[PDB]
């Protein structure tokens, strides 16, 4: 009866739904703004009293709400993460009108990506993932705002920036890892590739850490020849998104940009109770984006194909408000 | 540990890897022999880089076991996913049988808190019933899923009441009959009736006759919306009402109130809502929030079932127990309803 017990629970598909629905409706910043009652609740919530208790009953045997006073339910330790202002995002990252959340509706059909090997998104949304946030600025920024989450100065600390001149981050998000280097070293010029949409809220966060003399942006494809050269080029959590033969080719324009004795850092989780999270990772971009985490020997070989190698792996990189570590990947020329 | 704990929570990831373990009968198949990846790829007809990365997940929520070097077999709880554990919980994880398929719904909760209503229709076009009625692979799978594959699961609901005195039972949406089988083996002298729907009527009819109680329990076709086939002195309605709102269950309890005989009772078997700091409370809202999304229906509390009775002219005896089942996570109970 106890393993019964353990296998509903871990099959069940109602307890991650009441999370992600109570996200969405801002259950716990409600209750935060003074709604200490059901009625209270259901009013700023415009839903229907006797329905949203039974979701909170749900809340409450799971851990994530209380009852402290009779029919006044509050947030418990756990359940104070779905909070919006609280700096690990849980919430947004629950919210099903954003983009991450959204897009978690393609473990539905993970049967046939376990058959094929390839993506459900667009089977589900009518486009793959990045089309989808192309035509979707809501999404575009939602999911930028995900990626962005200050939090990038492991990665930036455990690399030597001293004959560093120019860094290119590719697909570099809203910035951040940029302005890192930048603050830590005070002679790098920093470039940072993405796409539209994108490429306006890292400008708007560059500018308003007072970098914009420091780091430029340029809208592009990083499958194109890359805007310009440089001696470091960063590749921070871009990679996991693409098949073996699209990682090569994005790693192939890397090569072709790199100055002489420059590096590609590639910011990424190594494939190795952390399984846990490495495997919601790795199979999110197997139904998102038909793309993977992968071992360092898997490294070996992309870099091979690229004429790269892996110089050295520079150990477990720990940040705040993420339960899992990183890792930077140092690639030379072959 | 806070962090880690709500992604777990939150993480639609988990429930969908257990439920394409069961779908692709993984389990079954290491059971049958197949001791490697490539030989589990293959049976499953699966892509064998990414069948490994589904199992990579099992191995760490504990549902399987690296034994050997690339050599995966279930744990003891991963046994549970096996197709002939009496528990069945691979066909309740399976995602082409009626209930992984209804849980879908879920996606949709949002709407199900806005509005009180469900949201099967809205994703499979057809409310749940009418669904199973056009579906003879849905049909059949949810009358499997209710009945069991155990004897002796409804036991503990009819040792709880005197057949003594008791000449016909009715079984209104009695399912495969299994409800109605177990008084009769409990009950030697009682005749039983089972009131069920199209394609289910069937499935009553052979499971009755394989039990070799045809002659004691026969089976009609029918709406317990209309008036019911025949009375009785025991109107049984085990596990239905909580799948109508309650105008919907007042109506079938009227109709059952209408085909009482003198002195008799109509009988609930249902879990009885109650307030809970238990871990059972996690299997009462799954059961709660499945009828809201899946048919509008819910878990009533004795209270809520006062009212229910009065509306339908009834009143509740006597709830006779949390009768505890083996090897089952949830409580049952048995309601007895009189004319007021
Ligand atoms: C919850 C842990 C993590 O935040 C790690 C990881 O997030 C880490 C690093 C990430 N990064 C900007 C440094 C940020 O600091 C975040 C708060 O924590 C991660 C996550 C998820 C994604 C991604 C993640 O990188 C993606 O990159 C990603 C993508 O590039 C394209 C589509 C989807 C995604 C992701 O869903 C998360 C993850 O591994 O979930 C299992
Ligand atoms: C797992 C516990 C239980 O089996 C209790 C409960 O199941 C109990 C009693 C049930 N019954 C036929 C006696 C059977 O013995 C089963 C193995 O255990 C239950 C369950 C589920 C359903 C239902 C349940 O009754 C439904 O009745 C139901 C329905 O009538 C129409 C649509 C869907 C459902 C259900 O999903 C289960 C439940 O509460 O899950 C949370
Ligand atoms: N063809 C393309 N050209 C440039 N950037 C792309 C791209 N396809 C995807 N990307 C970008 O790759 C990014 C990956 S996720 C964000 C990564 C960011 N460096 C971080 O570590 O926080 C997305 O922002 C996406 O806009
Ligand atoms: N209008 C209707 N008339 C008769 N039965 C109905 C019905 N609507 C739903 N049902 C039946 O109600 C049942 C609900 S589940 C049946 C539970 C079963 N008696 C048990 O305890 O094991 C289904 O078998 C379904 O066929």
């Amino acid at each position: 009866i106890d393993a019964l017990r353990t296998l509903i629970r871990l099959g069940s598909l109602h307890t991650p739904m009441v999370v992600r629905t109570a996200a969405t409706l801002r259950l716990v910043d409600h209750i935060l703004a003074g709604a200490r009652t059901v009625k209270a609740l259901a009013a700023r919530t415009d839903t229907r009293p006797e329905a949203l208790l039974r979701l909170i009953r749900h809340l409450v045997a799971i851990g994530l709400l209380e009852e402290d006073a009779p029919g006044e339910f509050v947030p418990t330790e756990v359940g104070e993460l779905l909070a919006d202002d609280h700096p690990a995002a849980q919430r947004a990252w629950h919210d099903l009108t954003q983009a991450v959340a959204r897009a978690d509706i393609s473990f539905t059909r993970l049967p046939d990506a376990i058959r094929t090997g390839r993506p459900t998104y667009e089977s589900i949304y009518g486009k793959p993932f990045y089309e989808d946030l192309a035509g979707r600025p809501d999404l575009r920024a939602s999911f930028d705002s995900l990626m962005a989450t200050a939090v990038d100065e492991a990665p930036a600390a455990a690399y030597d920036w001293t004959n560093v001149r120019h860094v290119l981050d590719v697909g570099g998000g809203n910035g951040g890892f940029a302005a890192a280097i930048a603050r830590r070293a005070p002679h790098v010029s920093a470039t940072v590739l993405e796409m539209a949409g994108t490429v306006d809220t890292a400008r708007s966060y560059l500018k308003d850490e007072g970098l914009s003399d420091r780091v430029d942006v340029v809208e592009g494809d990083f499958f194109e020849p890359l805007p310009r050269k440089a001696d470091a080029i960063i590749l921070s959590f871009v990679l996991l998104n693409w098949p073996d033969h699209d990682a090569v080719r994005i790693l192939t324009r890397c090569a072709e940009a790199l100055e002489p004795g420059g590096r590609i850092l590639i910011h990424e989780r190594a494939d190795v109770a952390d399984r846990f999270f490495s495997t919601l990772l790795d199979l999110r971009m197997l139904v998102f984006l038909g793309g993977a985490l992968r071992t360092r020997e898997k490294w070996d070989g992309l870099a091979a194909s690229a004429g790269l190698v892996v110089e050295e792996v520079r150990g477990p990189l720990v940040s705040p408000n993420v339960p899992l570590d990183s890792s930077l990947l140092v690639l030379a020329p072959a």
